[PDB]
């Protein structure tokens, strides 16, 4: 040193860090790309629980983002910016437990609220080095620290034999917890206050959110959380101890390993690629929405199952944003139901609805699946495409996402919590998927973390100042556990979601609208009649 | 001896009364035999016709009420004893009436034949409400309506058996309109043009009509209010009736074998049979009745359900509706928390019990079923809410959606059907606000009542009877309820599975509307059957 920017030097506990002085439309900020926080998961590691990284000597370079977890790779549309948005930006490899650091610049001189991020894909994809997980827009417009990380997907974060010490699952919800240890031993050297640290986390990212809530080592090492289209309940976010042996057995066949120490090791000796080659012939059903590898009921991690820790938990402490897109089902509508495409306007049959809902809802009964079909059709025009279409969307969106949302936020008002509910409803004017699919799941990220505010990416001036108020919604609530603006008020206040009132907020280009009742008919359907059916059929 | 009050039909010479309509005469003959009287060894038999008869049959005044049990939950109060016998109670009940206008019809005129309600256990055609003086005279149509026996008298049934083989109460309401095309040609009437109409248990008994073969050469036209030959009180299988009947037999102590069994029961008093009409439904219950129309593979070949899925109705014109608040009214009768004396606002414990008793037959899911579907989850605990969703499971279950399933089946299998709601609440009811617009009280208004000013309705609902009178005989002349000379209502439309058009009949001009209850009648006609099937 002695010839470099003095205030991107930085020492945290496993040394000396060097970052990169980053411009944003309003000015600098600070970035400390790929800092290592675990031992790499490679070799004898793999499926095993991470270790803390072990102290380096000299200067470690954070000015560039580090390997993304090895993944599968989406090929449904080739050169499509919709989809591609989402693939892998940097190398894939197992080595890529790494986390990144946006701050202020020069770094602020008191403890400021840190944010941490933690992104979606199912729990077999994803990236924090992604163009719309940016922290650069908060770290600048609003002083924030912003933390994300890196943890494992698919078999190498997810792959479980139950009750074995070499794979017992739920790793790459461990690797989230040691990169929040990190947070709590090392942000202060950048800055941070490790007293107030606010999770957020997308999708599958929310339900991981969700289930560090509901682990008892993790809950003291953050103090709030949003939870944005996911929750750690429904259909998807977890397996039985049963089913996760179940597919990794299979799995493990698949590739020719045939005591579980004996095909653990086996498995440790195939190629990372041969493991994602096979990940997608493990599932119980022809399905959309639902994925191989997720956070498992071990009775460690998850104690119990995440129904089960929400009907009897105590959440007084705790205060939660959730909420919802407009239109959370149709993105996965491509991936599996016939008749549907991004090319035209799947306008589908009768006969394509019926069919679409067995795959939409796998687990379903015939019986189940007539219910679903009666309660969506709409009897007054019981064969128009456009409903049919518009319905199927609505089901996977509701069984998935909304009514598992809704259910998470009636518990946990229930029970102690102070909890805040939205519905997104701004379709972006850059959206490259076509009109029918509405306000996609995943398309209101680039709001929150504010891209718009580069005048390079064409947003208009509206989406622009409308992207401003949500990150201000965003960091008053990690700020202080209220989304309002303190001083400002008559300018529509945000009131917080409660069993009596119901009340939550639509999010658009319009000023802050108080909505009563997340679905809650259809809810009621889903949350209280399906189970019913199922425990007496 | 005023020659238009005087009658030649087949049996012989009849004698009728010169009554006052408020815009001038119509002609009255009441009591009319059609049957020899049903008593003694002919209690349960399918009635016989009555024999002729010598010089000049008093025909002036109503006849006996057919025996039945009388109501006592609200003694004296005005909006329950409106339906109670208003003659004496008798076995020997067979009688009809007609009203025609006066002077008697230069060419032949439509007949409105009506058939009374009250679950076939009750009714009478002699009821104020039912009073054909005012369609006589202003519309100049011949209006007809019948006695038939009730309860175990006309539905007591030992499926099989010579001696009780059930339905002959709709036996009688046959030999009524057999009587119609044999002699109201004398009257001035078209036997030609023949409709049916009824409320109800009446409107059910139309539908059978509909449903069954040898009837259907004796009418042309049909208007079903309030009721439906399918659904799940207007009728019993072989197998439940017999048990029932048996059960009556063994209550009042008779004696196996028919014959012996049967014998025993017309040995009893009257008043003995109906002392015990109500211990014999298996469940606790509102909106159902011990002794109705039985599936006996003859009168109905197969059931109601079987019968309109596989019916060619061509040649039909059918004109069917509700009121817009049909489960009100029974709600006091059984369902704990429900009084005409408070504004009945109950618990959400007393909304599940309630579903149990509304849904009788209903197993613990399907109830449970049922209370998730008309919980209003934005307001799951509020009172008037419950209220209200009791009411209108009641209303939908026994009503509008058998309503709603048979005008669709009708459209579907080539008939001409007209489908309406009725939503004016009469100034003058009894009944509290909460019941809203109940079972029942459209009769009032379609029979023209409000046209007599000493009974106190408003000028808007005198107007508004005058517009309903034209519908009903309009459609009796023609199969279509439409003003043939008015530019315009705007039109009522024809019913169709496809568009499923309906009009509300209230104050306001016509509105037409698109589905009936569609939503919700899919839960009825579509998901709850397929629920009883796997369990
Ligand atoms: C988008 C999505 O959920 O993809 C799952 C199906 N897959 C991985 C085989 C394409
Ligand atoms: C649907 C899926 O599996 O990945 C898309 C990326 N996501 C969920 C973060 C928007
Ligand atoms: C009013 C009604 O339909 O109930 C009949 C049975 N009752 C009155 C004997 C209890
Ligand atoms: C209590 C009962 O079932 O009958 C009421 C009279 N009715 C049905 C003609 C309106």
């Amino acid at each position: 040193e002695g010839r470099e920017d003095p205030q991107l030097l930085v020492r945290v506990r496993g040394g000396q860090l060097r970052g990169i002085r980053l411009k944003a439309p309003g000015g600098p900020v600070s970035a400390f790309l790929g800092i290592p926080f675990a031992e790499p998961p490679v070799g004898s590691r793999r499926f095993m629980p991470p270790e803390p990284k072990r102290p380096w000597s000299g200067v470690l370079d954070a000015t560039t983002f580090q390997n993304v977890c090895y993944q599968y790779v989406d090929t449904l549309y080739p050169g499509f910016e919709g989809t591609e948005m989402w693939n892998p930006n940097r190398e894939l490899s197992e080595d890529c437990l790494y986390l990144n650091v946006w701050t202020p610049y020069p770094r602020p001189a008191s403890p400021t609220p840190v944010l941490i991020w933690i992104y979606g894909g199912g729990f077999y994809s994803g990236a924090a080095s992604l163009d719309v997980y940016d922290g650069r827009f908060l770290a600048q417009v609003e002083g924030a620290v912003l933390v994300s990380m890196n943890y494992r997907v698919g078999t190498f974060g997810f792959l479980a034999l139950p009750g074995s010490r070499e794979a017992p699952g739920n790793v790459g919800l461990l690797d989230q917890r040691l990169a929040l240890q990190w947070v709590q031993e090392n942000i202060a050297a950048f800055g941070g206050d490790p007293m107030s640290v606010t999770l957020f986390g997308e999708a599958a990212g929310a339900a991981s959110v969700g289930m560090h809530i509901l682990s008892l080592p993790s809950r003291s090492l953050f103090h709030r959380a949003v939870l944005q289209s996911g929750t750690p309940n429904g259909p998807w976010a977890t397996v039985s101890a049963g089913e996760a042996r179940r597919r990794a057995t299979l799995l493990a066949r698949l590739v020719g390993c045939p005591n579980d120490t004996e095909l653990i090791a086996c498995l440790r000796t195939r190629p990372a690629q041969d493991l994602v080659d096979h990940e997608w012939h493990v599932l119980p059903q022809e399905s959309i929405f639902r994925f191989s590898f997720v956070p498992v009921v071990d009775g460690d991690f998850l104690s119990d199952t995440p129904e089960a820790l929400i009907n009897t938990g105590d959440f007084q402490d705790l205060q939660v944003l959730v909420g919802v897109v407009k239109d959370e089902g149709s993105y996965f509508l491509v991936y599996g139901v016939p008749g549907f495409s991004k090319d035209n306007e799947s306008l589908i049959s009768r006969a394509q609805f019926l069919a679409g809902v067995r795959i939409g809802v796998p687990q379903a009964s015939d019986l189940a699946a007539e219910a679903v079909v009666l309660h969506y059709t709409d009897w007054l025009h019981p064969e128009d495409p456009t409903h049919l279409r518009d319905a199927m969307s609505a089901v996977v969106g509701d069984h998935n996402v909304v009514c598992p949302v809704a259910q998470l936020a009636g518990r946990l008002a229930a029970q102690g919590a102070r909890v805040y509910a939205y519905i997104f409803e701004h379709r972006a004017s850059t959206l490259t998927w076509p009109l029918w699919m509405g306000v996609p799941h995943g398309y209101e990220i680039e709001f929150i973390f504010g891209l718009p505010l580069d005048p390079s990416l064409n947003y208009t001036t509206e989406e622009r100042i409308f992207a401003q108020r949500l990150m201000k919604y965003w960091t008053n609530f990690a700020r202080t556990g209220d989304p309002n603006d303190p001083r400002d008020s008559k300018s529509p206040q945000w009131p917080p979601y409660t069993t009596a009132a119901q009340q939550y907020v639509s999010l658009n280009l319009k000023p802050l609208e108080v909505r009563r009742g997340l679905r809650a008919q259809t809810c009621a359907f889903w949350n209280r009649f399906l189970p019913k059916l199922l425990s007496a059929t």
